[PDB]
């Protein structure tokens, strides 16, 4: 079964922020806002910021899940390539299989949906430190998109969910994904595609 990927903001006007990091040859991590799409380095720090309107109760958990993009893809669960899911590299929380990780939060849970055996990760949520107006998660891609046997140049998306503590549904947002060696190069090629 394939999980919406509805934009839908919900009661407490949920929906995602990213930083505004360019298009330098340096640059690990960048979202274009043109493309929906987020342009980073494999296992490099992917800050997604939350932004909500009224703040959700204690106990509202935020969901990130990876399916792919196109039609006939869209049902097969998107997981690490074989190498990467033999390459020993698990943090202690997150399967081998998993694409998508959260960085530096003790408190993410990872799961196998014992039905439609999708991955995902989920974090409690947390109101803004102080002197900050949304919350940021850190999140690592743990394959490139041309990864063979795996996403094998299939895009994907990254379906993020505020829920509360029984994981109902109270809102979600999406991103496309890329992983590769060079974001800043890749974001500027396929904006400049965009453009011309
Ligand atoms: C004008 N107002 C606009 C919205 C602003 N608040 C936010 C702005 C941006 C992001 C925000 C929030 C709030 C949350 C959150 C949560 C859920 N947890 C949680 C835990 C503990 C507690 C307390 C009360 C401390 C306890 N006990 N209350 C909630 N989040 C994260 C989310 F939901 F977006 F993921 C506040 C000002
Ligand atoms: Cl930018
Ligand atoms: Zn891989």
């Amino acid at each position: 079964s394939v999980p919406s990927q509805k934009t839908y903001q919900g009661s407490y006007g949920f929906r995602l922020g990213f930083l505004h990091s360019g298009t330098a040859k340096s640059v690990t991590c960048t979202y274009s806002p043109a493309l929906n799409k987020l342009f980073c380095q494999l296992a490099k720090t992917c800050p997604v910021q939350l932004w909500v309107d009224s703040t959700p109760p204690p106990g509202t958990r935020v969901r990130a899940m990876a399916i792919y993009k196109q039609s006939q893809h869209m049902t097969e669960v998107v997981r690490r390539c074989p190498h990467h899911e033999r390459c020993s590299d698990s943090d202690g929380l997150a399967p081998p299989q998993h694409l998508i990780r959260v960085e530096g939060n003790l408190r993410a849970e990872y799961l196998d949906d014992r039905n439609t055996f999708r991955h995902s990760v989920v974090v409690p949520c947390e109101p803004p430190e102080v002197g900050s107006d949304c919350t940021t998660i850190h999140y690592n891609y743990m394959c490139y998109s041309s990864c063979m046997g795996g996403m094998n140049r299939r895009p994907i998306l990254t379906i993020i969910t505020l829920e509360d503590s029984s994981g109902n549904l109270l809102g979600r947002d999406s991103f496309e994904v890329r992983v590769c060696a060079c974001p800043g190069r890749d974001r500027r090629t396929e904006e400049e595609n965009l453009r011309k």
